[PDB]
Order: C-alpha cells, then sequence, then structure tokens
C-alpha cells in the first residue's frame, strides 16, 4: 500500500505502536512492526518521497520502542530497533536535528557493546556486532567538519573496543575510522 | 633468518633501555620504523614462522612507546602513526592487542586527549 497525505500513515504507526507494545503475542508484532519499518525504508523511492519530518516521527517512534526494550531487559527487538534507527540516521547524512538524534544513540551502542559479558553474553555480542560494525563503517560517511566535531566525545569510546576479541568486518571498520581520525587530526 | 631477529630484538630493547640522550634516539626511531613495516610486509601463511618469530619484539618495540615522556611521544607521532595503524588489519594477537591499545590511548592523550 505504502509503496504506490503522509500524516495519516505516520498517525496511524504512532497511535498503533502503543497497541504492539499474551504478552509474547505482543513482543512478536514488535518485532515483525520494526523489521516492516526496516523493509520499508530500506526501498529508495519511499524514502525519497517520505517527508524528514514524518521520517523524524517514525524515528522517534522507533527509539521509543527502543527505550521500551532497555527498560525491561535492563532482547532481539531492542537490537531490531537499534540497528535501523541508527541506518537510517546516517542515510540521513534538518541535519542539526538528526545529528542531536544520532551521535547519543551511537554512544551508547558503543557503550554497550564493550560492556556486554564475552562469555555469558555470546548471543548477545552475536546480535550487536553487526549494529556496531555498520556504525562504525557508517562514520565514514561523516564530512571533514562533523568528523572531528565528536572525535573528543567518541574517540574513547571507540579506541577500547580491540581490547576484546573483535572480528574481521569490526577490525576493517575500526581501522577506516581510526585511519580517518589521524587524517583529520595529525594526517 | 633467527640471527635477524634476535639482533633486532636486542638492538631495540636495550635502546629503548637508554631512555647521549639524541644519539641513541637517532638510532632507535629508524629500526622502530623498519621492523613495523617488516612484521606487517610478512606472508600470513607462506611466513607463519617470521610472524611468531617477530611477534615478540615488535610488541616490545610498541610498549617501549608508553617509556617515552610526552615531548618525544609527539615528537615521532606523524612518522609513526602511519605504520602502527595498519597491524590491525591483520590478525592480532592478545599480546599486540593491550601493546597496541596502550600506544593509541597515549596518541589520543598527547594529540587530543
Amino acid at each position: 500500500n505504502v509503496t504506490k497525505h503522509w500524516a495519516k500513515i505516520v498517525g496511524a504507526f504512532c497511535e498503533l505502536f502503543e497497541r504492539t507494545t499474551r504478552i509474547i503475542s505482543r513482543c512478536v508484532l514488535q518485532l515483525l512492526m520494526i523489521e516492516t519499518v526496516n523493509e520499508l525504508f530500506s526501498n529508495d523511492a519511499v524514502y525519497a518521497q517520505i517527508p524528514s519530518a514524518e521520517l523524524l516521527r517514525l524515528m522517534a517512534l522507533l527509539k521509543k520502542s527502543f527505550l521500551f526494550a532497555k527498560r525491561f531487559n535492563a532482547l532481539k527487538q531492542e537490537s531490531g530497533s537499534a540497528a535501523t534507527y541508527v541506518a537510517i540516521l546516517f542515510r540521513m547524512f534538518s541535519r542539526a536535528d538528526v545529528e542531536a538524534a544520532l551521535v547519543p544513540l551511537c554512544r551508547d551502542i558503543i557503550r554497550g557493546y564493550t560492556a556486554l559479558d564475552d562469555e555469558s553474553q555470546h548471543r548477545n555480542i552475536v546480535a550487536w556486532r553487526p549494529v556496531v560494525v555498520d556504525v562504525l563503517e557508517g562514520y565514514a560517511a561523516f564530512p571533514r567538519d562533523a568528523f572531528a566535531a565528536h572525535i573528543r566525545s567518541f574517540y574513547p569510546l571507540v579506541v577500547e573496543l580491540l581490547g576484546k576479541d573483535l572480528g574481521q568486518d569490526l577490525r576493517a571498520a575500526l581501522l577506516l575510522v581510526l585511519r580517518r581520525v589521524g587524517e583529520v587530526g595529525l594526517g
């Protein structure tokens, strides 16, 4: 339906996320709907046609779902919501509004990945690995000024990743981000 | 082959123990640049023995950068950061992880931290 007035759709989404949030059924619908949002906004046409305010409203809904999941657990729904949210917010890079709503999420997700238990949370580490490497590779998309805007606010959080065992994907992502760090700082 | 790793390992370790002061530095930095480049240029599969041979000394070079003062650490930051950053592209052991982590955290501390 939506691949072929956006306020109505956005309002429907907004008013239905409260319904989505017995309990296992609600969690299943929440997972399916965040996957639906992912599969939808992965399309280039709808992404290019949606107004930015409506997209930000959907992203706020997704952040609310992330916060609800985090509050309950402190599982797959939180990781999926974070992945979709952060990936779309890189796809943004109006600009300042999405920028202010993206850096805290990146800091939180990096801190969570670092603080994950290596042995008792192997499933959580596996779940969070692709989204973390996606964030790290998306830092390459930042311009020169924005990359140095949060260098002092993100370098300590990202340096500690290599202390734990890191995969080849995260290896490459970290290598590119730190080479960019050196280039914009000293290089 | 073993002598090449053995001589360099003894050479860099004593020169790190030095930190007259300028003379030893002029004879230490070029060695550290060469050994770091050599370790990366080692073949991962056809030179696994060489990598194992060069592993204990390269991690010894990196840990010695903690012994440099603030001035000397930033003296060769532009001439040594590009050589060391590519290390983590190849598979790295636990020993090199701590050695790399301390120097780059110091790199940020002396540069931006």
